[PDB]
């Protein structure tokens, strides 16, 4: 199997969908180019920007161990394995980075409890995985989706919306969210009129008329997906109704969801999640090439793909100065989230190697048979420090957890117009004039 | 390491406690002979007789790989991870037998869930494993705990004792059991004075005192394990104390709990986990020797340790003519519980074959890349079959499973005169005149 695995005193492993869930009969389809080969190369980044950093590990290299998940929670179980055979040629895992889908970080959060592997996700948003009862090792540095219920609904409370509709998409996101925002409803004396599921245009169609037969309720709060969110804009548009909708990341600032139906979509309160870019990522990220990246053994399957061309005869050949730039290249919106979970394992071993090992800076025997319930438990859930790549180093640019391992909530307010940032959501509420 | 690895055309892994978990530093202690060395031979006579038998997998041989748990956790899943590297030299393994400890086998289960791998315990009576949303893959030939709470408030329900007292030891089985019995209780109107609990014999003395202190209630039910039950007596002895208990397994029918305070204990009703011997079992145990047994590579330090000589200077030599005998042998009361896991798991392979091979007795292409989640849920699950080496082929004979995975609750009820066999609890209660 293919694999970068990079020899160093401690070992993070690395899990990426590097590529698409392969069709029916095979396990892997295409490469996945920004959940995949980005991230994958954010972990390489800060792994190449922490082992240059005298003031982080300043005498422990850090290694990695990075596979593709196929963005299956088979094939990453399988990969896994090479982590934990390891715990036991395998290498010194002091945790894992990932995966993306939460489908995957669960089915990897279940194997590495039981070896007491910390796992940090940079994607994962599944309230499951708050369950500490069953991901005792797992921690992520992106917020669970629920946090978007309890701003939702401060935005209500806010400009007062008691009487509010609701809308759900069916699945762990809908279900678990909206559920979330009733309990957030019930405590702030917000009511709901209709709670419509939905698992053809026309069912839509039938939830816009369940909407309207309670004309009490201007203000409809939705939890739903993309594709759920753009055919029930477009089902207000045939039957021609006029609500506020307070919508999750489902719906956020994209124009997927208003084409062709903007005027329904009209002075929309939208969430998305807060995310700063790595500007000395854009520049490393640009700077690879099939010349000078040799240690990904997928970047050439990345390239051939991206540009559509052989870099080996009825393909049209690669030229040689074709280049990843600013005409096709936009840095992924969860590199932040990649960066931070591998720095969060580097702060934490960092302040472990410093605890239990006086008077030096290199791995002493104590940090060499690794406590992962202790590094979980006593030094990453207790980090906090500012973002490595954040410009602004401020109070909302800290990298810190919970107690149930979950990231800091940072959502962003959208009005609709053209999408507008007309606030922010951190543990309080912040919003403008619109 | 050691193990057990004989080839088959499927092969079952097995899990036992072949050594006592080590001590302070070591992994593993001296050999367990009966919970470790018999309940592993019983694995062999049994995959043996299997291989003999033309009605059983005709034609499909049953290979093995046993392997010790060192009655610890961790040691258990570092073993368990060669079942898992198989299901990708290793073999294929088709389900795993075992463990013996709840907390070997809710370990193992954890691991084992992830890679669809049935697993049938013949010893783990923890209600934990009851929970599917945990332990989707495990099922056991020995019932969960919780059912002699559901017999014991039975054998109140038929004497009509409403007014009960409860003492309960402390840990998963006291608790489990008790509110298992408290639940059970309040649906037959049963009332409960004085719920004592029990983490110094004043500690015991202090808990007599307080079932005094209701004298209401003369019927003192017990869900405590053995060093518990025995202490709890002699302090009713001490403070001479005359209380019928209605007590679990953890008393039972055994002279340890009633040594010197046999005054106090009379007409105590007692459980016990319902077994019959399995005689063909005592001829091959008793004919396995040094010189005849070299499959089992702990043979030689379980005959040197039961014993006390070397088989190979300042140390006494074995003598050549020691016996495994009636005079130092006697079936260990779960053989039966390892016999018929080994034989669920062989009915529903055979049950399995038969559908997905038409028209042949061999391993063909379906059953070669094994489906783990249909052969739990539609054969497993689903195989009742009178227990192979039973005398008396009748209706309290019969192997199977409730739809958690559960044996039957299949108990006998001991008065104390001196134990007295008077009666059963199968589904249902069973007494005489006593
Ligand atoms: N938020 C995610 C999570 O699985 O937690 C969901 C998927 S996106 C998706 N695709 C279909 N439904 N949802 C992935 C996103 C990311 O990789 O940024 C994570
Ligand atoms: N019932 C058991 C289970 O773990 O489910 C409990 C232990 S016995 C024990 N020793 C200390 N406390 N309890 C083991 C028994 C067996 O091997 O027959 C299984
Ligand atoms: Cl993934
Ligand atoms: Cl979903
Ligand atoms: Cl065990
Ligand atoms: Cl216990
Ligand atoms: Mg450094
Ligand atoms: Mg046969």
């Amino acid at each position: 199997r293919r694999e970068i695995k990079i020899e160093g005193d401690l070992v993070l492993g690395g899990l990426f969908p590097i590529n698409e869930k392969g069709t029916g009969t095979e396990e892997c389809g295409r490469i996945n180019e920004d959940r995949g080969i980005q991230r994958l190369e954010a972990m390489l980044f800060a792994i190449d920007e922490i082992n240059k950093d005298d003031y982080l590990l300043p005498g422990v290299k850090l290694g990695v161990h990075i596979l593709d998940t196929c963005s299956r929670d088979t094939y990453a179980l399988e990969q896994s394995l090479e982590f934990v055979r390891a715990s036991l040629i395998p290498l010194l895992i002091a945790g894992v980075i990932g995966g993306s889908y939460s489908s995957v970080s669960i089915q990897v959060a279940n194997l590495l409890r039981l070896f007491q592997i910390p796992q940090i996700s940079y994607a994962s948003t599944s309230a499951k995985l708050s369950d500490k009862s069953r991901y005792d090792y797992f921690a992520r540095t992106v917020p669970p989706d629920f946090y978007q219920a309890k701003a939702m609904a401060e935005i209500l409370r806010f400009f007062n919306w008691t009487y509010v509709s609701t809308v759900a998409s069916e699945g762990d996101y809908g279900e678990t969210g909206i559920e979330a925002f009733e309990q957030e409803a019930r405590l702030r004396n917000i009511s709901i009129a209709t709670a419509e599921k939905v698992g053809i245009r026309k069912s839509y169609d039938s939830v816009i008329r369940e909407l309207l037969q309670k004309p009490n309720a201007r203000v409809v709060v939705l939890f739903m997906r993309s594709d759920d969110s753009r055919e029930l804009i477009a089902a207000a548009s045939r039957a021609n109704a006029s609500f506020t909708w307070v919508a999750s990341d489902g719906w956020g600032a994209q124009e997927s969801i208003i084409k062709g139906s903007e005027h329904v979509a009209y002075g929309a309160i939208t969430l998305e999640l807060a995310s700063q870019p790595v500007r000395q990522f854009d520049r490393y990220f640009q700077s690879l090439n099939p010349y000078n990246n040799h240690r990904n053994p997928w970047f050439r399957d990345f390239w051939e793909q991206k540009f559509q061309c052989s870099l080996q005869n009825h393909r049209r050949v690669c030229d040689k100065h074709l280049a990843i730039d600013s005409s096709n290249y936009e840095q992924e919106s969860k590199i932040m989230f990649v960066v931070n979970a591998v720095y969060a394992m580097a702060h934490a071993l960092h302040k472990m190697q410093r605890t239990l090992c006086p008077n030096t800076t290199k791995l002493c025997d104590a940090m060499k048979i690794l406590d992962g319930k202790k590094l979980y438990k006593d030094y990453l859930l207790k980090i906090n420090f500012t973002a490595p790549f954040n410009p602004n180093k401020d109070a909302d640019s800290i990298v810190k957890f919970d107690t149930f391992g979950d990231g800091m909530g940072r959502y962003n307010v959208f009005n609709f117009q053209s999408y507008l940032k007309v606030g922010h959501w951190a543990e309080t509420l912040s919003l403008d004039v619109n």
